[PDB]
């Protein structure tokens, strides 16, 4: 899995960004 | 599986970007 | 699977962008 | 599992990347 | 598991950078 | 798994309750003698 | 696993209110004589 | 795991409110005689 | 594992409460007479 | 493990108030005979 | 000319509320993007 | 001319609350991205 | 001419509130990216 | 010609509260970036 | 010509409140970075 986040300027994460999810509870 | 997230200007992301989901509960 | 999201401007994420689904819950 | 995050200007994280989720609990 | 953070100008981190999450409790 | 849940036991009982209203004029909000519980927005 | 929950037992008895309105005029908020509990936005 | 949870017990009786209200004009807040608990946003 | 938990028990009885408003104009806040416990933004 | 936990018991009984109020004008905070804990952001 | 003399604008969400959304109260001039 | 007397903007979110977008209880210039 | 008498912006979150954006009681100019 | 007479800006989060935007009273000029 | 009479910005956290960016009373320049 290879996951590319390129943003030339104003680049933000302020959700949930998960290469694979087994399990568990993941709340943004 | 190859994601690609390429914005040129304002990339932001607030919601949820799962390469693969086989459980569990995901909230944005 | 090969997955682009490319925006020359004002590219944001604020839905579910899951390349595969298998189980789970999952809220935007 | 490659996650690349490049942002010539202003990057920045707020949420939540994950590799792998097997379990537990991530609030964001 | 490689990830990567490169930020030619303002690079921080707020919130939840895990790369394998198997248990416990992450609060961002 | 997550798990949402709510909600509210009521029990009123054995009350007395006089409600006069000799002059409430062109009233545009909420008026209540008593409020248990609930939401309200005037 | 995450568990949210909430809310409230509510037991109201054995009360007596007498509630008198001679001059409210152009309300436009809330007029609450007595509130148990609950979200009041006026 | 996560667990989230509240809400308040209320047990509210044997109170005597006498209310009158003969001069409240243009209220655009909130007016309570009596708040046990609960949000009240005037 | 995290644990969040709050709120609070409120046992309010045996009380006589005369609320006059004879003078209370433009009002835009909070008029209260009397709080046991809760929030009020005004 | 974490765990948050507050909330406060209330026990207000056996009081006489007298609110009067003959000249409150152009209120815009809060105006509160008497408070037994609670936030008040007036 | 304009004249707003009362304007109310509540949002009450018990569960799993949200705004992906601009809420504007008073659009008069500008770019809002949400 | 514009003139606002009163205006109100309540977000009561009893759960898991959230914005992602833009509240603007006035907006007249500018460029605001949410 | 722009003159604002009253305004309230109030969020009540009794959760896992948050707030990803912008929440401008009064925009005139500039830039707001969030 | 700007004028706010009264303003509030209330953020009661009563649990895992946050924010991670602006969270702007009066905006005129500038940059915010959040 | 700006004139600002009054104004609040209350932030009650009770738990596990933050503050990940800008809060601003009055912005007029400059660049915030949060």
């Amino acid at each position: 899995q290879k996951l590319v986040f390129f943003a030339e300027x104003v680049g933000s994460n302020k959700g949930a960004i998960i290469g694979l999810m087994v399990g568990g509870v993941v709340i943004a």
